[PDB]
C-alpha cells in the first residue's frame, strides 16, 4: 500500500496425477524422469500473497497464521533467491499464505502452494511470466506445482533442461465440467515418507524402475486419447493401472516400502464394486494412503453412498475439477 512497495496475491487449485510423476531426472533443477498429467480441483486451494520491500532484510514466510521453522525459513529463502535472480533485484519479502487444503487429512499441498507463490510473485514485481515461465518457476520449488497454473487437465512435458521442462493446459472441449474426485481420507503411521525422499530412493534403487519407464509413455498417449474422445471408461483403466505401477516400483526398491495400508485396499475394492453396479469409477494414490476416486459428476452422490457404508461422513470428501488456471487475487 506504501510507495516503494510491491505486493500481490494469488489463489491456485491443487491438482491430482492421473499419469504419475515418479523421479528426477536431476533433482536440483527438479526435471521429471517422464511426462505426467493431472486434473486441477475446484474446492482445494492456496492463497499466497508477497511483499517485497527494500527494507526487509531477509524472507519471511507466515503461513496459516504462523511463523514457520528455521528449515521452512531456510527452504522458502532458497527459493526467493531464484526469484530475485529472475527479477535482477536484491528485495526480500514477507509471505503470507493459507492453505485451504486438508493437510491433517494429508492431502497434499506443495503443487498449490508453489504454484501460488510463482503467480503472486510475478504479479508483485510486474515479470510478465508467460504462462509456460510460470510453470517453470513453479516447477523450481515442487515438480507438481508446475501443472498448477492451469486449470482443467494439464501436461508436465519432461524436456531435458530448465528451459524446456514445464506444464501447458489440455483443452478437453469441457470434459473437465463433467469430472469429479472423491477423496477418502485413510490413516497411517510412522509419519510419511516425503514423495521427494520415496521417488529418490525409489528412481535411484529399485528393481522395478525400468518397468515403470518402459510403460509410462504408451500410458500417457492412452490417456490423452482417452480424453479428446472423452472416453471415461478408457481414460479411467489406463490410469488406475499407471497408479498402481507407481506403487509396484517401491515395492522394488532398495529396501521396499509401500504408501498403501489396509484400509487403502478396502476402498478400492469398493470401487470395484461400484464398477461392477454399474457406477463406473477409477481410483489412484499418491505418496500416502488415501485414496482418489475419479468418478463422473452425475455418479458422485451414489459413489460417495456406497463409500459412506464403511467410512466416516468426515473421511469422504469431494471436489469438482476446475476449469481455469491460477487466479490473481485482492
Ligand atoms: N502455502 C505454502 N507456501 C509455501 N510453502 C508451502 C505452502 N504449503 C506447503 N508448503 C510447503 O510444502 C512442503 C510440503 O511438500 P511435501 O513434503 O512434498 O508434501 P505435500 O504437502 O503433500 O506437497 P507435495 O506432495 O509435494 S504436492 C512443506 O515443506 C511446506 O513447507
Ligand atoms: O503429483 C504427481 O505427479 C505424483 C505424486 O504426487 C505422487 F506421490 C508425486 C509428487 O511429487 P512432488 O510432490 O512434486 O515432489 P517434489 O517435486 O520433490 O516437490
Amino acid at each position: 500500500t506504501g510507495s516503494m512497495v510491491k505486493s500481490g496475491k494469488a489463489r491456485a487449485h491443487t491438482n491430482i496425477a492421473l499419469i504419475k510423476y515418479w523421479g528426477k531426472a536431476d533433482e536440483t533443477y527438479i526435471i521429471p524422469m517422464n511426462n505426467s498429467l493431472s486434473v486441477t480441483l475446484d474446492r482445494f486451494y492456496t492463497e499466497t500473497k508477497v511483499t517485497f520491500d527494500p527494507d526487509f532484510t531477509e524472507d519471511c514466510l507466515i503461513l496459516n497464521g504462523n511463523e514457520v521453522n528455521a528449515k521452512e525459513k531456510e527452504k522458502i529463502q532458497n527459493y526467493m533467491n531464484i526469484v530475485r535472480d529472475l527479477a535482477g533485484n536484491r528485495l526480500h519479502a514477507r509471505i503470507e499464505s493459507e492453505n485451504y487444503v486438508p493437510t491433517a487429512a494429508g492431502l497434499a499441498s506443495s503443487a498449490s502452494a508453489y504454484a501460488a507463490l510463482a503467480a503472486a510473485c510475478n504479479e508483485a514485481l510486474s515479470l510478465n511470466l508467460s504462462d509456460t515461465d510460470l510453470s517453470r518457476l513453479a516447477r523450481r520449488g515442487s515438480g507438481s506445482a508446475s501443472r498448477s497454473i492451469f486449470g482443467g487437465f494439464a501436461e508436465w512435458e519432461k524436456g531435458h533442461d530448465d528451459l524446456t521442462s514445464y506444464a501447458h493446459g489440455i483443452n478437453s472441449n469441457g470434459w473437465e465440467k463433467d469430472l469429479s474426485m472423491i477423496f477418502v481420507v485413510i490413516n497411517n503411521q510412522s509419519k510419511k515418507v516425503s514423495a521427494r525422499s520415496g521417488m529418490s530412493l525409489t528412481r535411484d534403487t529399485s528393481r522395478f524402475y525400468q518397468y515403470w519407464l518402459d510403460h509410462v509413455d504408451e500410458d500417457l498417449n492412452e490417456a490423452k486419447e482417452a480424453v479428446k474422445n472423452q472416453d471415461f471408461q478408457r481414460l479411467g483403466e489406463v490410469i488406475e493401472a499407471n497408479g498402481l505401477r507407481m506403487h509396484a516400483t517401491n515395492l522394488g526398491a532398495q529396501p521396499p516400502f509401500t504408501y498403501l495400508v489396509q484400509e487403502s485396499y478396502d476402498a478400492m475394492a469398493i470401487v470395484e464394486q461400484c464398477r461392477k453396479a454399474n457406477l463406473p469409477c477409477y481410483f489412484t494414490m499418491d505418496a500416502g494412503p488415501n485414496v482418489k476416486v475419479l468418478v463422473e459428476k452425475k455418479n458422485k452422490q451414489a459413489v460417495m453412498e456406497q463409500f459412506l457404508k464403511v467410512f466416516d461422513e468426515s473421511k469422504i470428501i469431494a471436489s469438482d475439477i476446475i476449469s481455469s488456471g491460477v487466479e490473481i487475487i485482492k
